[PDB]
């Protein structure tokens, strides 16, 4: 219950489409546009509370933001993970960096098309692991 998946990408559109892939996919797990930094751990809040999933929409500008909610949610005590789609760039692998080294648990998807997908695969069950043995 409450776990925290934070779908990030550069592009505006790819967080709107995804977000009404989730949005349609289940309404209580609540997709909250929003890209700040206080009001992501007030929904939180609220996630833990009613007992959902909830997913918090940041765009790659804005995720450097995204660092200073992680420990909130470590505080919590809840499985974060970020969604995040990836496309070979310094500045989105520059705060990627940050997510590893401490322990948060990323998703790189490395596409739009299937982060969409990982979403709401993610949503048949709770989203708190890998649907493929990475090997390579």
């Amino acid at each position: 219950m409450g776990t925290v998946v934070i779908v990030v990408s550069n592009d505006e559109r790819i967080l709107e489409e995804l977000l009404e892939v989730v949005l349609k996919s289940d309404p209580n797990v609540k997709t909250v546009r929003t890209d700040d930094k206080e009001k992501v751990k007030e929904e939180i809040e609220k996630a833990r509370k009613q007992g959902r999933p909830i997913v918090i929409f940041i765009r790659g500008a804005y995720e450097e933001v995204v660092r200073d909610i992680v420990e909130y949610a470590q505080k919590e005590g809840l499985r974060v993970l970020v969604i995040k789609v990836a496309q070979d760039q310094e500045l989105l692998e520059r705060f990627y960096e940050q997510l590893k080294k401490d322990g948060v648990d990323v998703r790189v998807t490395d596409n739009e098309d299937e982060a969409k997908k990982r979403l709401k695969e993610l949503l048949e069950k709770v989203g708190s692991l890998e649907h493929h043995h990475h090997h390579h």
